[PDB]
RNA sequence: CCCCGAAGGAUCGGGG
RNA sequence: CCCCGAAGGAUCGGGG
């Protein structure tokens, strides 16, 4: 699990890691799937998990 | 154009790959287009979140089993 | 309730 | 600010 907070319109984006091998990734989601958690919201700022196998990159938006 | 759904604090969603679309043509549309998540709206205790994901991938809340 | 941070895979960290 | 919906890909629908 990854957790970041996000405000009002903030955005997270996931690319999957240019490395790792095709047909690898697709199994362990086939299998895991995503998991989005909304972990707690607080006055303005949600707070959210994200479970992912480890071939999926994970950033919030503002990391270009 | 992603797909809008409220959530609560523990509430959750699950990113599940249609069972059917094939296993190397899924790569490509996340290699060109990634999966987005905006959190759209936050109002008191419920979350409204955005998921932009190619038809390959199946969003469901946690709680529809 | 604010504030600040977070290249972080952890149900993140720090301040009023 | 609450309520309740939402198998829905749409920055969702309904009531105070």
């Amino acid at each position: 699990f990854l957790i970041l907070s996000r405000r009002e319109g903030e955005g997270i984006t996931l690319s999957l890691k240019a490395d790792y091998p095709a047909e690898e990734l697709i199994r362990q989601l086939r299998e895991g799937g995503i998991r989005i958690l909304v972990t707690d919201i607080i006055g303005n700022q949600a707070r959210v998990g994200i479970e992912a196998p480890r071939g999926v990159l994970i950033v919030r938006d503002e990391l270009k």
